[PDB]
């Protein structure tokens, strides 16, 4: 039931959002959600590619493969992305949530942080996907190998102060 | 179906955005916290002076999306004024009393609930449940200890038990 | 499929309705019926507070906290509200419907009324029920004692018998 | 789904233009709600001019359909019933309850006023009181006329349901 | 599920041995049937010896317990109706329906003679059956049988005693 | 469940109901209602070709034909049958409450009692059905033909007693004689 | 999805079609088919009370009470219908075709017809149904009713030449005169 | 599913019968009932001194249910030893306070509930207070005590349980 | 489709495997399992309470107070009891798998066994629980409530080798 704002244009409040330059990642992230973003994020590029892009991310995670999508996505423009988690950031969520532009990762004061990933492809494959996500984790939070993966194996969330302590974002805010 | 109002026409629900009124219907999970939380930024991004209102008739919800909508209260700048009508309970409540001080309100003969009713551990939930012992106790004034002996009780509260122990204002029965 | 109707504008029939500053209360009432009925209360208010509301209740009843919502903003707003039953109001219908402004109650003549009442702790619901009886005590000037046993007996009243208990003031056949 | 006409109408809004409301399937309280709209809708346009109802129905709740029934005897417009295909149980009495000489048929309809087979039960006699009272009223038929036919479940032709005083007009 | 006992029965044959017959939930054509059967044989074994029906149920199917209610009638025994749990709506009429003197309850039982594809007319026969059977055996006036069902609620066994329903409520042999 | 009771031998109260010549027709009557039921008479038939069987009846109905063909199976065997109805019979329930032996039809005192019948086949087939029933209604009840076929019109039940004074059973009795 | 076409005016391909005085009678008739094509039938008579309609019929059938409100807004306007078989028309499907204006009736070469009547009320009320039926189909082809009533019993389908000669149709067309 | 032993041969509930063992296993309904109450009138026909066993593992059930089975222990004269295994939590632990008094008993990890989770506010609370009443009976405590216990959603410990009234023992072994 | 046995008496192979002495833990821990296992533990106390009993875990795990029933049961008996472990013990399993008598917990050689809980109540009764397992596990591992609680939380399964070590079980067996 989505409301619409004048602005003398009249948008729905999510096209509104996106003109604010601001692309959600709210929920379980599967290829058509994947999709948006991707489509979104490629669209701010094209109107300014030094403009800032903030991403606001309350996902549980998702389909491992659609994620890296926007993550590479996320790599692959040329703009500044701030991340933003509320709620939380869980399994591939708070990985795009640590992989924004470095000194542009925050948190809301009770967000909920998980980089364990909650437990139809060959067993190999499974583990080289698993790989990958321990070498995201490890670039951006500037953390060793060894360190990520045992963090990875403690099913558990951080509060926004350890998880800005550990590497996967870099403030946390009250206010503006 | 929703009613069109009507110089342009918005449907209803659009026009109740237009006096800066944000309903928080039913129970609250991540997409009703997208939604409300679009809107709160949007209306601040409007004035930042300007105050917003919260109308809550909820049961409850989602522990974490509720925490996103307080969060994002905390956050914003304008004075909040927030109403109960019907009820508030469990994360509902948490925000009804997050509005700013002086500023909570409930229509005369709602019901107020800060007992939580009832995938991840038990250490967990725990957290959660002392990050909600923290916030109450922040915008009653109440000692966690009168917090969690209090959420422990599954009852409601008529509006002026809630006024007075510090999640109400105002009651009343017109402007 | 709704209809619609017609400087020249083009309504379907419902905003029409509420145009002419009707609000119907049709079905079961929960939460999202609240929210459109106090929607529609609250602006119409807001372009006329003195100008009647006419609030049409064909309903079987609902949630009670959500029937409580509608009636708190009926004795919120500033309108003279003049209620009418057809078809039916039992349980919180009747309530709202006895909860109009005195002597704007009204039913047409085949209509059928019912103040019997058809997971929360069992001291919750007493609470509530006494809600009930405190509500319908004051706007049919009954005696507490009266509206609880009245509320014990599993049947619907005549429009008569129920202008004659204090839940309307007239029964209309034809416009005046 | 649904075609548009030429200003562009739907057609059923352009049937509403008309001054015809369809009563159409089963009888529930939306039903009734869009119905008893239209109604006040037509005489709020002319009070006058006569509102056409088209009963193609089997009935439906008993109170959503006495809403329209009463909503059609507050209204002043004469009101023109039309029965096509079938008007059984509640839809026969809305046909019988147009205003007098007014009350058609086409040729090969089905009428029935039996009434079909969570309330308590003094209160579903309570009901059919009402129905026995409706019906005799607008037939002109007595009481217990009334009871006799309504107990054998069976459809009348539009001569017999004209005879027994449902409708005036079969064509 | 069922347990065996051994004197070898399952436990709800054993009961049927000691001329109880049980009348557990909702009453249905299936139930009726059961229950007849059992009452008949009892019967047949001897017509002078009681007959001890426990009911615990919400009520049922009128026409069915309108068929147990007659069985009873017609069989020459004594039946001791006992009253565990809750009779409601026929469960309480068959309650009703133990020889005098011998309708009992246990303490914190409840009772409830409010009754919650047919015609208008013979949803109100039924419901006069039901009205008279209920005078029969409080002894009650019509008038008063029909303002009581009509009260949407429960009594306790001293209130469904002083009415007329039963006649003895045990804590304890 | 189904009690075990003793008798020296062991029977479910079902079993043992068939050992006194009874047979129950309880609820709706498919196929194999009628089948469970024709074998039973068919099976008494054999243990004495001249003692009488008991159908206790409480049945709101069943398929057209399924009915039939127990009401042929009770036409066919040479014994006296004594039909009694507990609780209800509607539709073809009434039928073989009707059909027992003249003067063996019985009801208890709170049943009810319906020949009307509630509402894959060509038309003329279920006229074909209903005529069928118009004349076995009309044979045992030795009602006319017109009588039968407006009663079945009325959607209502009869009492024990006006279904006695209609002709489907014979006696309506409270105790034991 | 329904394409939109430009005429200066856009159109879903379907209004556009009722822009031509075409009504489509597609699939299972039941009352809201019904309502819908009655609704286009009085419509294009408001449009021209002699200009011609043309309905297109593709149904297997449908509710005969729907069916026959549509026979009767058939015959109440006063605009001559063409109507035209597609696929099939099989039981009220073919009332309808058989229904158009006489000498209006028409059939592609590959369509089915059946007017047999493929298998909640009374028996006395569907013999009542299956007699006007009778009627109408005798009516418009013009055959008796004792050959109406058996070629209905065979549960068949006709050509649409056997159909021309039986009376339903009038003409079997393969391309535009 | 269920397995047999041999003594003559029960299947293993049947001879836990014959222990004088009764079992109120999961949720209390209508049918337990009728299977407890069964049992508990046959065991007291084999004799009315000898203890019956009643073992709990429960979450509740219906009330009406519960009360069956309540004024059936009340009725028969035997010694009944209750015993909590797992759980008792809402009518379960009412069955638990109700074996006789010296005589009711918990394994050490048990969790203990009188906390309660189509019919009026008025039966409800005639009905809830019929709880109290019980509950108030059997753990010596007073009504206001009870009925503020029942109000906090909480299991208790077996020892809390038991100096709170609703249990004598509590026995790692015998 | 369960096979008979003889022995001359005729017993299906469950019945045979309770005759000696052993009881089954397969599967899912519920209440009725729990019910089914207690009934058997006492059973053969019953039989002789110095004789042991072999109980056999192939568990993933259940209900928790259902299992602590179970484990109760089994610090209850007199009886020694040998604990052997297939396929896996997996959170209540290997609980049970843990309580075994001393010097007599066994595992085959490729179980799997887990003590980290796989994730309606209120929040501080779900950790009073999970305190209760720390505690059992820390009384028969004779590990520490701090070296439980961090290995409680590693969502991870070990080797019955591992499992030996940390104190799970004493053998790990492949012949007889
Ligand atoms: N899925 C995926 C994915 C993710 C990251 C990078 C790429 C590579 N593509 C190659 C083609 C390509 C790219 C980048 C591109 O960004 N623009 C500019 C543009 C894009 C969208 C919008 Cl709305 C407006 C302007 C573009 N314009 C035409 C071809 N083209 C693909
Ligand atoms: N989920 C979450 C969450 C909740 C609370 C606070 C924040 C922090 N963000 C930082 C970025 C950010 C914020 C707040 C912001 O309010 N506006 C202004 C704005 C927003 C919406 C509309 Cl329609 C119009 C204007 C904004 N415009 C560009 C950058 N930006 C995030
Ligand atoms: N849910 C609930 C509920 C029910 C009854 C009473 C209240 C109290 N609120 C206080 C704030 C408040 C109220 C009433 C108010 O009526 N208007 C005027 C207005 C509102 C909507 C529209 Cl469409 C047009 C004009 C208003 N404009 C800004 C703040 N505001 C809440
Ligand atoms: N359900 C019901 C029911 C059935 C029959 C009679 C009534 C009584 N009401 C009184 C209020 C009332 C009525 C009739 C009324 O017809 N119009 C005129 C009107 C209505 C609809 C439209 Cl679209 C346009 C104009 C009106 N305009 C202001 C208030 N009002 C209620
Ligand atoms: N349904 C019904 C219903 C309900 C109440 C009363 C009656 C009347 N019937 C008549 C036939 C009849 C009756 C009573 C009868 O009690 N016994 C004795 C008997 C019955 C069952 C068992 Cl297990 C053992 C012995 C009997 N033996 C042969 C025929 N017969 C029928
Ligand atoms: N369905 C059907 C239906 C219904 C009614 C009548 C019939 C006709 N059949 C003819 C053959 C036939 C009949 C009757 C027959 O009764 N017995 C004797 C018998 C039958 C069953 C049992 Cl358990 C014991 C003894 C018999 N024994 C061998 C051949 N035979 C069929
Ligand atoms: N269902 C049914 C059914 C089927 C066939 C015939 C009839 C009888 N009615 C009588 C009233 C009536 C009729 C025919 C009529 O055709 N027009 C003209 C009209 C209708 C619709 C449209 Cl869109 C445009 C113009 C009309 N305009 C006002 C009153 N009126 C009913
Ligand atoms: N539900 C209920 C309920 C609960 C408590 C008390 C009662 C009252 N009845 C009275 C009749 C009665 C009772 C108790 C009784 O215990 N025995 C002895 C007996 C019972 C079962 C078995 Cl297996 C073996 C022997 C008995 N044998 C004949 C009459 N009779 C009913
Ligand atoms: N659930 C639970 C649970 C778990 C552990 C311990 C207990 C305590 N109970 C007390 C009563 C009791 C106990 C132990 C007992 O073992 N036997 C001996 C016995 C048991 C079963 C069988 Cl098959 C054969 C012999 C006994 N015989 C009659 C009374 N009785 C309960």
């Amino acid at each position: 039931l989505i409301p619409i704002v004048v602005e003398e244009r009249a948008y729905d409040i999510y096209s509104r959002l996106l003109r604010e330059r601001i692309v959600c990642v709210m929920g379980p992230i599967d290829d058509s959600v994947a999709s948006l973003v991707i489509a979104q994020l490629l669209f701010l590029q094209s109107e300014s590619n030094k403009k800032p892009i903030h991403m606001y991310i309350n996902s549980p995670g998702g389909v491992v493969t659609a994620g890296l999508a926007i993550y590479d996505t996320m790599q692959y423009i040329l703009n500044p992305i701030c991340t933003w988690c509320v709620g939380q950031a869980a399994s591939m969520g708070s990985l795009l949530l640590a992989a924004g532009t470095p000194g542009m990762r925050h948190s809301l004061p009770n967000s909920r942080i998980m980089i364990h990933q909650p437990s139809a492809i060959q067993a190999e494959e499974i583990m080289k996907l698993k790989k990958q996500l321990y070498n995201i984790y490890a670039k951006h939070t500037k953390q060793s190998l060894q360190v990520i993966e045992s963090a990875m194996e403690r099913d558990r969330y951080m509060s926004p102060m350890e998880a800005q302590e550990f590497g996967i974002l870099d403030k946390v805010l009250v206010h503006p």
